[PDB]
């Protein structure tokens, strides 16, 4: 079973979920999946300390609510596993300054500059085979491959060289007000996105404002060139209900845009309400969250420590007694 | 309540009699007055490539040498940096409270050469700040080459405390031995010309040979007189002898009246090499007792970790991490 590593920022849209996470939830027996809530990456940007703590627990409960199973997979909070920072320092010594400077000055903090090395350590600790990345993480993954190959050439094969996982994604979900732009969790305009915790009244409101077209009479037809918004609304509904585009075009024959939007909103919220019930149950049980964090960190450290031991032996450290 | 003192010991090279007589010899006798911490910094060492087994051996060499000098593991905390994970943990965290420009203005860093150095060489001042701040250190006894590093640690501590309240203590800073063949240049652990240097582990014979070649002057006739400007060589040998024996410069001047530079060199070799023979005796017994060094490292890492973990827990609480359950 291939080992898969994903870092989860403690800060998700229906795009993240239906395009990737929903299917990964069903892949936990074919793969050894690892989910790392990267609170040590989050602190490269200031925020109120209690907000970060709350958001770490939020993120853990959301992943559990989505269906990540702590027995089948390894899920944990990065700072609870000291090996991440330990390996991260060691790998600084096998990273060129020029590699970090060429991926994005006197007033930024050194964590902003150095966090690609920590990311490399996150991955390499677990003998990871596969990393699912957004396109904006491509050069970070490539650095981790180069560090692994460079270290291996010096000391022998210590690290697995990880590969990108190409999704075979469940859906492509576009921004509600920019149907040519992919829906992104980092979008500063939140009316483009539907977050997984949004209530049905918020969902209907964002769906009702989604851009359509000026066709008269209005017609529900898939056409990415001339009807991008209506096409995106059909793709969202298809991602939720599994119906093909032709079935949906038939279902909405003789219907206006208001009706398509209402049914998309109702279908999205039907999906999210089940997710939110599970979320509230996990999030409101902090005793259970602590057990998951405790179990996951010790499972993670058990494997991470085997890799660090090999790394420390290879670079020349006296083994800890 | 005793002030906390933190020193980082590089597991590489050879300590000189300048290192010893100028600093380490006195700290050996201050172990009851201060809470002294000695950290053998193997995580800093790997910013420079070397054969891995050499670094492992050098780590043990350095431990055995600090013990031979008289660091008492029952009075002071002595340990190997990599055995205490909190060093790397706080080191990462403090990256996020360090300005890029602070590291880029480090004198040794301050284009093409820049791209080729490893990121550890760029980032180790932050790890150094972590090393110090983990132990609520009050005093860091450090040489001139580390003044900029100590100031960065003070800046980081102050800017972290200003954000989060009082978490870190703000540290403060705390003989005359010149190069044997260049007596205007201080004797340096890092000198490429070994003949300038007397290492703590060189045996009498090599020490004696190096001392007899030490530069003096061409005064006619030769006179053992103290004068740093005009007789730097003779003056260095007098200062070395004075640092070893505790005799004043006036006492030695009288002692050498009518004597020649060869007599002065002979006394310096005897006095120095006497200091070294006692030191080496302790070194070889400690160094060959692997059981003993293991127990010292285990104990010291345990004591170090107990303090560092308290600090890191407070740092992690202040920053906003969920506490490890
Ligand atoms: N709007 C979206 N529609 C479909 N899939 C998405 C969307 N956003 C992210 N993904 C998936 O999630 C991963 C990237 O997520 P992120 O890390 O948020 O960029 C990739 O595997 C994508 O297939
Ligand atoms: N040749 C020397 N004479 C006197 N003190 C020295 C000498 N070399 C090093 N030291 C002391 O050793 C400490 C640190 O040495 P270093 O960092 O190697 O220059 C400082 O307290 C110095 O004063
Ligand atoms: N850089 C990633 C988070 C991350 C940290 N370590 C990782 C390792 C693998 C994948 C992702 C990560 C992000 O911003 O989203
Ligand atoms: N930078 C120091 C070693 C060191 C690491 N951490 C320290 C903390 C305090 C004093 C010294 C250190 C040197 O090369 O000599």
């Amino acid at each position: 079973k291939p080992i898969v590593f994903s870092g989860a920022q403690p800060s998700l849209t229906i795009g993240n979920y239906m395009g990737a996470l929903r299917q990964w939830v069903n892949m936990q027996d074919d793969y050894h999946c690892i989910y790392c809530i990267v609170d040590q990456h989050a602190i490269t940007v200031r925020q109120d300390a209690q907000k970060l703590r709350k958001a770490t627990l939020d993120t853990l409960a959301l992943y559990l609510a989505c269906g990540i199973d702590p027995e089948k997979s390894t899920i944990f909070v990065q700072s609870h596993v000291p090996e991440h920072a330990q390996l991260g320092w060691a790998l600084n010594c096998y990273t060129y300054f020029g590699e970090l400077s060429r991926m994005t000055a006197e007033n930024i903090n050194a964590g902003l500059f150095d966090y690609p090395v920590l990311m490399a350590a996150d991955i390499l600790l677990y003998q990871t085979n596969l990393v699912p990345v957004g396109e904006d993480q491509k050069q970070h993954l490539e650095l981790s491959r180069d560090i692994a190959q460079r270290f291996n050439a010096l000391y022998g094969d210590i690290f697995k060289v990880p590969e990108p996982f190409i999704p075979k994604s469940g859906a492509r979900v576009m921004s509600l007000l920019e149907p040519t732009k992919k829906m992104s969790k980092s979008d500063d305009n939140r009316n483009n996105v539907i977050g997984l915790l949004e209530d049905p009244k918020s969902v209907v409101k964002k769906i009702k404002r989604a851009v359509t077209d000026s066709d008269e009479p209005p017609v529900v037809r898939y056409d990415v060139q001339n009807k991008a918004g209506v096409s995106n609304l059909l793709d969202i509904l298809s991602a939720v209900t599994g119906q093909s585009i032709p079935e949906l075009e038939k279902q909405f024959e003789g219907k206006m845009y208001g009706h398509l939007k209402g049914e998309v909103a109702d279908a999205v919220s039907g999906m999210l309400t089940e997710l939110q019930e599970r979320y509230h149950r996990f999030r409101n049980d902090e005793a259970f969250l602590q057990q998951v964090m405790k179990d996951g960190a010790e499972k993670a450290s058990a494997h991470a420590s085997r890799t660090l031991k090999a790394v420390y032996e290879a670079i020349g450290f006296v083994a800890k007694p």
